[PDB]
This record gives structure tokens, sequence and C-alpha cells, in this order.
């Protein structure tokens, strides 16, 4: 399975930047969702769940295609609550009705990060549409209540090493897990939506109780209203992934630069870029252009 990268006819960088700034703008107005967590969390887990299909072996599933749209993709059990940033996203892609799914998905993702003050993400343009015959399978994504050894067989399908998984965890420091979701839940106090490398800092720093929830299911809670889900707890529990994890807790610009490297080749996976296409956009926040 070999998929191409075709840029939208005539589109470039002028374009796109406009597309991230109606995200961006429309993440500023609707601060409201989830008792004022506001939408960023929800889409850089969409953007997530689009890519996290991949599989390596025979190129199936990631983000070129775009088909969560589909109902088999839409409707899996993991992706429950994702309909959020869906519905979020569905009036922007009807102002650019251009851009293709996959390239909108992914740019949701690049966009909060940024605009919830995590470093730059270099993004590419040029995912295609591919038929609902080649929506993946349900059960492609990772179950929460699992060890170090599942966490690290599961992401070198996705081809990722230790060092790009713990980088790409810290982004559980944002928003919330929701009981009627995923059956764990989780912060509410202090749920955020700044991008910072808080999440190593508490799993090194607090005090950990496994406890079990009205879903009946086991979780991490700590005395300060935190909580940690078993796949996220066993980053502390393993040699290998410790080490990572005081390394980030102790240099926030070392995890911001290896988070952006590992975010941008998670949403590249499966994808062949030819060498007349563009280079990679760095978008401007709407701080830096005084909007
Ligand atoms: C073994 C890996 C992972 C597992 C098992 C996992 C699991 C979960 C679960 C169970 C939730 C709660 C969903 C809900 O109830 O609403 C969640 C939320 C979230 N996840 Fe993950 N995740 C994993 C990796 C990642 C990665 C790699 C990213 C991003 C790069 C990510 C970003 C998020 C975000 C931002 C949320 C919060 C969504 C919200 O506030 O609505 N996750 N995760
Ligand atoms: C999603 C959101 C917040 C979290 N804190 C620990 N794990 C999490 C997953």
């Amino acid at each position: 399975l070999v998929h191409v990268a075709s840029v939208e006819k005539g589109r470039s960088y002028e374009d796109f930047q406009k597309v991230y700034n109606a995200i961006a703008l429309k993440l500023r107005e609707d601060d409201e969702y989830d008792n004022y967590i506001g939408y960023g969390p929800v889409l850089v887990r969409l953007a997530w769940h689009i890519s996290g299909t991949w599989d390596k072996h025979d190129n199936t599933g990631g983000s070129y295609g775009g088909t969560y749209r589909f109902k088999k993709e839409f409707n899996d059990p993991s992706n429950a609550g994702l309909q959020n940033g869906f519905k979020f996203l569905e009036p922007i892609h009807k102002e650019f009705p251009w851009i293709s799914s996959g390239d909108l998905f992914s740019l949701g993702g690049v966009t909060a990060v940024q605009e919830m003050q995590g470093p730059k993400i270099p993004w590419r343009c040029g995912r295609v549409d591919t038929p609902e015959d080649t929506t993946p399978d349900n059960g492609r994504l990772p179950d929460a209540d699992k060890d170090a050894g599942y966490v690290r067989t599961f992401f070198q399908r996705l081809n990722m090493n230790d060092r790009e998984v713990v980088a790409l965890m810290g982004a559980h420091a944002l928003g919330k897990t929701h009981l009627k979701n995923s059956g764990y839940e989780g912060p509410g106090g202090a749920a955020n939506n700044v991008f910072t490398n808080e999440f190593y800092l508490n799993l090194l720093n607090e005090d950990w109780k496994l406890e079990k929830n009205d879903a009946n299911n086991e979780q991490w809670d700590s005395k300060s209203g935190y909580m940690m889900l078993p796949t996220d707890y066993s980053l502390i529990q393993d040699p290998k992934y410790l080490s990572i994890v005081k390394e980030y807790a102790n240099d926030q610009d070392k995890f911001f630069k290896d988070f952006s490297k590992a975010f941008e080749k998670l949403l590249e996976n499966g994808i062949t870029f030819p060498k007349d296409a563009p280079s990679p956009f760095i978008f401007k926040t709407l701080e830096e252009q005084g909007l």
C-alpha cells in the first residue's frame, strides 16, 4: 500500500494559515465546553486516534485517508466521546470545503497544542480522502488497563521507540477521562488546558493510591485530586521508561522538542511525500499575529 501526498489544488501556506486561524479562533470562542476545559484536549485526542490506527507492516490505517468520517470508525467503542471534536470541526470544513478530511483532523491537533502554548509542530499538507472500504476495523487502538510490556509492544506497530512513547504520553497532562466514555474518571478540580511537562512531575512527586472507580475499574488516585491510568503509571514501573520520565521532569525544553518530533511523525506515518512537495509549514499562533 503506497499513499502519495497530493497538495490540494493551487493551495499554499497562506491558505492553511487561514484554516489554522479559523480553528484557533473557535477554540477561543467556545471556551465553556467540558466545564471550561474547552476543546483543545479532545482535538489532540482526535488527531492521535485517527493516526493511531496505522500498521507499519501493511501500511493500512493512519491519518492519510480521513476514514473516521465513516460509520465503522466513528462508532468504534475506543472513539467514544470524539464525536464532540468532529462536531467542533464540522463548521470549519463547511467554510473550507477544499481541505481533505485527514488534513483537517491532523491540523486540528497541531492548532490545539500550539494554542494551549505547547511547542510549534511542523505540519505537511496532502492527505487524500479514500473510499469507505479502506476504513480499518475496530480494535487497533490501545487498552488502558495494562502494563509497560503491553505499551512497548503496542507502540512498536506504529514504530515508536521508548523515547518517542514517553514523550507522546506527556499529552495526558491535558483534559480528563470521562466515566461514560471510557470507564475511568477524573481529574476535575485540576484538570488542565495549558501544555506543560506536569505529567512527568506528577508521576514522580504524587503519593498514588490504587483504587476502584464507579465503572468497577482500577486507577491510580492522588490526595490532590489527580489520577493516572494503569498504562500511565507503567512508565515509572519500567526502568527504561522511568529514566526518560526523569529526564523530561527535569528539562521542559527537551520534552517540547521531543514531543514535537514524535507528534509530527505520528501524524505523517504511512504517507509518501514526493521531493517536489512543499517543506513543512510552521504556523503562527493568534498571539504571534496579534489576533
Ligand atoms: C497506551 C496509550 C494510551 C491510552 C491507553 C490512552 C487512553 C486514554 C483514555 C482512556 C482517555 C480518556 C477518554 C475519555 O474518557 O474521554 C484518554 C484521553 C486523552 N488522551 Fe489518551 N491514551 C493513550 C495515549 C495518548 C497519546 C499518545 C495522546 C496524544 C499524543 C493521548 C491524548 C489524550 C488526550 C489529550 C486525552 C484527553 C481527552 C479529553 O479531555 O477529552 N493519549 N486517553
Ligand atoms: C487523560 C487525561 C488526564 C489524565 N491523567 C492521567 N491520565 C490521563 C488521561
